[PDB]
């Protein structure tokens, strides 16, 4: 069972900086992550450009061996565009949300952005569902619906819903994106995780992994809940700016910074979140 | 009280059509609408270029008197790059949905996106409130707090949701943006309607104001009765491709496109819609 | 158009005390109370025995003109059996909740227990439809499909939802039960309004109606926002409680007391909102 | 880890028939049921008289070992009776849901509620948690603070709340309740399951529970999803009233029925269901 990192996108000086994402991705495969999950929501995909999207194509799989790229915009023309630019970079597949923002669009608008995507490529298309930022679901009896899905990425709280696109597709590869899931998609025997803590403790989902692996359902447990009162701290403070600063934290490196809307944290959310996570961080074995 | 439109964005091929544009603008500024509302989510905007959202509000500005360009990105910079350059191209406001897809954003980076709109350019900034696309509310109080807000448009069907800001911001002024509650607006006295149909029926909804003026209130309940009838329709079908067949039915020349993921109806869906409406538009009687 | 109060069903030691109903019931109908609503939300509905609600019937009907009793239970022979009393002690409507608490119930199931209860009696049954509260919405779509309704209560946020029963019911009494709707309820011409706020303050109720009818819409709408402001002190402390202590702050007489787990304000709350009132309370001119 | 049943409640005629009771327990504990749950929500609690209650509570203790009593009421006062009751009778633990229907009671007052039972009995007391009925949700850490519950049964989707309780109050003893996580509360080591399936298919749900043991991880799933197709086809035609027939179709005997609001099966609805379920069924054996 795979752990796939939704990595991280490395701002500096108001551009991308492939430096600080190199250095990060070599470091986090190396401490487990086994596929590289590029432009999801913790990478910030919808906030970057077609050209940002490009460059992270370009970054990620010269850095990475196992490479998945998230396609979507809100121009389907340039997921196309881009599910294509990624194939031919060697990326092992493409992910796409389902078209968001806009509620109500039609089923048939759905599956036509869907199909259009399968069209494009020869390279398996995954269904990276997530409906608290999406707006909509494409559950796993809508995904099959589609005909073309070969794999499902679902940032879900609901273990069954993602289990179900293992029901309906017995041979699409299936993965759950919930950081409180990662210990219960191992031991349901998901096809691994896509959780946002590959990217500040990959050394922490290994050991969660190892541990399911040899019977050890106490332990992993017992690392699953440590990594819930980190991510509740973050939370609090704004998850997606805090995850670059935890990788600082817990990886001892500079990660970059995130983009407006989603702004850097400051200096005195920084220091509170070290603050917050220090009792944890000194509790772990890994 | 203002009648204004969140003007559809007509493409053709795909590509932004600036005639198509400024016809209908023209058609509906001389049937009652005030003010045009460009790159609401009517308009596509979160689908739209900054290239394009450049273009749209040169062609706004040049074919109507009163225009608000709507500058929200998931790229800060550009709502800011936006806004600068609606005003410069003479925009009585520009307004911005807050930072939409992401789930937890923190308070501080919401405000801070806000401030730094307001502290860009001289003119009015309008929040545009729209939770069931935006996945978060700005309230009344949130938008007092921001502490720069002077206008508001609030796509929501609970009506003291959007009365609250003219009690927290008593100078602002408040916009309804549900087609359901034109009457309500009206009867109220918000300062007006932001209605997407206002590029179909503005005749409709400027007789919905001229009857509660009169006193004519189960005129404009009926009149309010038989637009909910047409919402419907077009709502069953996918309402947003929906729009664009409207205007040509009911006001008689080429509306363009929108764009995928936002498809065009197909054949059999505009045959449909058009049997659907068909009854209501004939009670009609302006 | 009507102003009917749901009223509080009075506890005073741990039981239902029929004196101070009665009492209550005669002062706020000589302040401008139409109708009595006998056991609804704000009476404790769901937490009455059958035998609770028949001795409300009967003092309502007492102590009042024009009383419909609301009479939902989650075993169906008590509404019927209950329905049928109201009828005999000359009660003008029964109303009903939908089928609450559970969720996995059938539209068949919904449709029997509505259709069963017309059967009951010849006068007219409402719909008493509070998706917050119930966990189901009774639309006015499947309202009018029950084929039997002739009025509804819709304790609801949002007016739209309120007016499309109107639309699809076109002689039945529509009422809006949410007090943030007061203002706008008369203004739209609905039927009349069943607000919470109808037991402390039925002359605020009453001052909105006139200021409507007078068209001083910036009156109307003052009073509406003073009242806002007391439901928002109410809503902090827990609401259904502090409707009882509202009654004594307003009207100066003894309420009474709910009954747990709607337990008693104690007196910190008490105090509390004494004080969280104070200013709104003396800017009330009438 | 247990089996728990959360037993239907069995009527012949519009009232209880204890005898249909006794048999249909004695049958669940014999095919793997540990403990009995009375008056849970597929029991139809909160439409059962405080009367119906005790008799249910009678029945259960005479005809099991184990027996856990759900004793929520809306007059909290029976809640109290009831408990004291359940513990006369023998029960070894009582269960409450939090105060339901009223939206935006306080945490006092739900507090209190919680307290008040736990000093009424020596037994413990256990949470029923199941926000989608209740309208709201106890949390792990809101159980803590009670300071007085020991035992948790959560009815809810989403694993990792009910994972929190065991993090929060680690000595208690944690179920989940939904059909759907069978298989993944045991991966997970949950201290058992509460699920509905208990009364129609036991010996399925100790086939999945001796799979997870073994480690046949693949065919405890492959079990899980035969249970959820027939879960699906339930839940299609009204879940409540078709948990009797599921009874009847694969333990074959007769199960009684439920009553309105919660209307048995009609005739069509049961020959629907029979066909639905048949080809899962075939392929059952177990």
């Amino acid at each position: 069972m795979e752990i796939v990192a939704p990595v991280i996108t490395t701002f500096r000086g108001g551009r991308l900086d492939p430096e600080l994402f190199a250095n990060h991705v070599k470091n986090i495969t190396s401490k487990g992550v086994d596929v590289v999950f590029v432009a999801g929501t913790t990478g910030l995909g919808p906030a970057l450009s077609l050209q940002e999207k490009m460059e992270l194509t370009d970054a990620a799989t010269s850095a990475a061996r196992r490479v998945i790229v998230q396609v979507a915009s809100l121009n389907a023309d340039e997921a196309i565009a881009l599910a294509k630019y990624a194939e031919s970079r060697g990326a092992e597949a493409v992910a796409s949300l389902p078209p968001y923002y806009f509620p109500r669009l039609s089923e048939r608008q759905i599956a036509k952005y869907f199909r259009d995507l399968c069209s494009a490529v020869s390279i398996p298309v995954f269904l990276y569902n997530y409906p608290a930022a999406v707006g909509r679901d494409v559950d796993a009896r809508a995904a099959k619906e589609l005909g073309c899905i070969r794999g499902v990425k679902d940032t879900n709280e609901s273990l069954a819903h993602t289990l179900a696109y293992k029901r309906y597709l017995p041979q699409a590869r299936v993965y759950n994106g919930s950081d409180s899931l990662v210990f219960a998609s191992f031991a349901v025997r998901l096809d691994g995780v896509v959780a946002s803590s590959a990217n500040y403790l990959p050394e922490l989902l290994a050991g969660i992994r190892d541990a399911v692996a040899a019977g050890d359902i106490e332990r992993a447990r017992s690392l699953q809940f440590l990594l819930d009162e980190i991510v509740e701290s973050a939370r609090h403070i704004g998850y997606a700016a805090a995850v670059y600063e935890l990788v600082e934290i817990f990886q001892g490196y500079e990660a970059g910074e995130p983009r407006g809307p989603v702004y850097p944290l400051d200096p005195e959310e920084k220091a509170w979140l070290r603050a917050a996570v220090a009792k944890a961080k000194s509790q772990l074995r890994l």
